[PDB]
């Protein structure tokens, strides 16, 4: 059988900054930038369509502190990050973003107001602290290493500095961590992530903890997973259907995993299924805050502008909410506060399935139901 991941909490890692094996910046850093005419003083889609108006009414993020281990983040006053770490560059300190990735997620989490435009973060009186644990502008050392090994993958050392990452995230004091990486591979090739199991359980059972994580998106490594075979109904979730592991998502209810939706309210195309996801929030067409605090909706693309989307962004939204729930109920575990948001998602058609989980999350009605 495909079984899930069994935590062995006497695996902790070391509390420790760096990559896994050095990197080296081999590209220019790149910059978020906007479509032609745009105009940003409208509300974005994604703020509407889950009231963020009508939830700051409620919670703000005002004494939370979100931890969002991205790309790293160019700080503004919009965007106000502190350094949490670098696992890319072993010189750096999270605070440098070079794929215009991290600085818009944190943007979404608790990016700050403005009078001049219509964008805010869904807790946007949160900390922000910064790790960087992925780069597309960096490349590994050349080093001498077995290709047949798994262990050995560029994925494999990637996990390992993941769960890192994830111990040092909690001893930083985050009662919410949003984790973007979602790094796949294929279940007969098993990577021994034993590690990142042990952090995400010390994270949420020894420091208290909301851990969130991308349901990750297709392409590459990662292949989408086929639905859940209906003939076999003691395998609801589908298990045995599994082809891709995505990690940590996996580690659901440990974490609480996001796929993406559209404007339309479908499942985006790219979210990565399984039977290991909780929810979903917005993930496309989105519009976030640059190196500047700008207000950005594009990015630089291959043949030009490409829109900015991915199950990152519907995590950074799931985040925020966490952050708005613990203001407003501190008593809650970090359990309760992702059960909440399960609870009060508008559940898809099916009820629970592997695109959405229990659905698209409600901010409202997690704060007020
Ligand atoms: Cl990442
Ligand atoms: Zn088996
Ligand atoms: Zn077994
Ligand atoms: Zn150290
Ligand atoms: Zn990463
Ligand atoms: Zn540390
Ligand atoms: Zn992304
Ligand atoms: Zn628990």
């Amino acid at each position: 059988m495909i079984e899930p991941p069994v935590i062995d909490p006497a695996a902790v890692p070391p509390d420790e900054t760096g990559p896994d094996n050095p990197m080296e910046q081999r590209r220019v850093c790149a910059a978020p930038t906007v479509y032609p005419d745009s105009n940003f003083a409208d509300r974005p889609w994604a703020s509407d369509y889950l009231r963020l108006t009508e939830a700051h009414k409620f919670a703000t993020g005002a004494g939370i502190t979100v931890a969002v281990i991205d790309t790293g983040v160019n700080g503004s006053p919009r965007v106000p990050a502190e350094p949490g770490g670098d696992f890319v560059d072993a010189a750096g300190n999270g605070m440098s973003d070079c794929d215009a990735h991290g600085t818009l997620t944190a943007s979404v989490i608790a990016g700050r107001g403005a009078p001049t435009d219509g964008f805010i973060g869904v807790a946007p009186d949160a900390r922000i602290l910064s790790l960087r644990h992925t780069s597309a502008a960096f490349q590994p050392v050349g080093a001498r290493t077995d290709p047949n090994n798994p262990n050995t993958t560029q994925t494999a050392g990637s996990l390992r500095s993941l769960a890192r990452a994830i111990v040092h995230a909690a001893n930083l004091g985050a009662q919410v961590i949003n984790i973007s990486e979602a790094a796949c591979y294929k279940v007969t090739r098993p990577i021994d992530e034993t590690g990142v199991g042990a952090a995400v359980n010390y994270a949420v059972h020894v420091k208290n903890a909301v851990v969130i994580a991308a349901a990750g998106n297709t392409g590459q490594d990662c292949t989408q997973n086929p639905p859940p075979d209906p003939a076999v109904p003691s395998d609801p979730r589908g298990w045995q259907q599994v082809q891709t592991i995505v990690s940590p998502a996996w580690y659901s209810p440990l974490v609480l995993t996001v796929g993406g939706i559209g404007p339309t309210g479908q499942p985006s195309n790219f979210s990565m299924s399984g039977p290991w996801v909780g929810a979903a929030a917005p993930a496309e067409n989105i519009t976030a805050l640059g190196y500047g605090g700008e207000p950005v909706n594009a990015l630089q693309g291959q043949d030009g502008l490409v829109p900015v989307a991915g199950t990152s962004f519907a995590a950074a939204y799931v985040s925020g909410l966490a952050a708005l729930i613990r203001q407003r109920y501190p008593d809650l575990t970090p359990a309760q506060v992702i059960n909440r948001i399960t609870a009060t998602a508008r559940h898809p058609g099916g009820g629970v399935d592997n695109y959405v989980g229990a659905g698209v999350i409600d901010p409202v009605a997690a704060l007020t139901w």
